[PDB]
């Protein structure tokens, strides 16, 4: 069926590369924009890394801190984290918006779960594709200044400079 989960998926392996372009972002450093008008509920990307757990994540970012370089994760939940800084594509390049327009969902696809970012309502050429990180208040993480610039900003988020 065209419009099953699978189906979608199946075409967002081929189609990616024409949803998006990276550029400099609107709001922090470099982001990833719209190459086309999206359709709500569309697949965009797929966030790509290796799945590791919180001890192993922990590890990895003091590594990464005492680099150079950024640092590059998506949590999925409190036991797993995928690590994009080594391995991942450009969907790590999406920053956070406390307003945004796409939604990370959990999709499982012959024996494997992905993360893909699906678009929350239409996004035109050009646009900043954003999602919101999920910063818990309970402790866990550090925490830097959000300069999403929306609204409801929340004025803090979780990650690094
Ligand atoms: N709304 C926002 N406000 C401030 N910093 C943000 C942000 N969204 C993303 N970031 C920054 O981007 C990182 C997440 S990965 C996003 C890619 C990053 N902009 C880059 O050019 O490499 C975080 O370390 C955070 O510091
Ligand atoms: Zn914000």
């Amino acid at each position: 069926t065209l419009h099953s989960k699978s189906s979608q998926y199946r075409r967002l392996r081929t189609e990616w590369k024409n949803n998006v372009y990276l550029a400099r972002s609107r709001i922090q450093g470099l982001g990833l924009y719209a190459a086309k008008d999206l359709e709500k509920h569309t697949m965009v990307i797929e966030y790509i890394g290796t799945i590791i757990r919180n001890e192993v994540a922990n590890r990895r970012e003091k590594i990464y801190e005492e680099q150079n370089r950024g640092i590059y994760m998506f949590r999925i939940n409190n036991e797993h984290v995928i690590d994009a800084t080594l391995t991942g594509g450009p969907a790590r390049y999406i920053n956070h918006s406390c307003a945004p327009n796409c939604v990370a969902e959990v999709v499982t696809f012959d024996k494997e779960d992905k993360i893909i970012i699906i678009s929350s309502r239409r996004i035109p050429k050009g646009e900043e594709l954003t999602y919101d990180y999920q910063f818990d208040f309970e402790d866990d993480q550090h925490e830097i200044p959000c300069h999403c610039g929306a609204w409801n900003c929340r004025k803090w988020m979780k990650g690094h400079h």
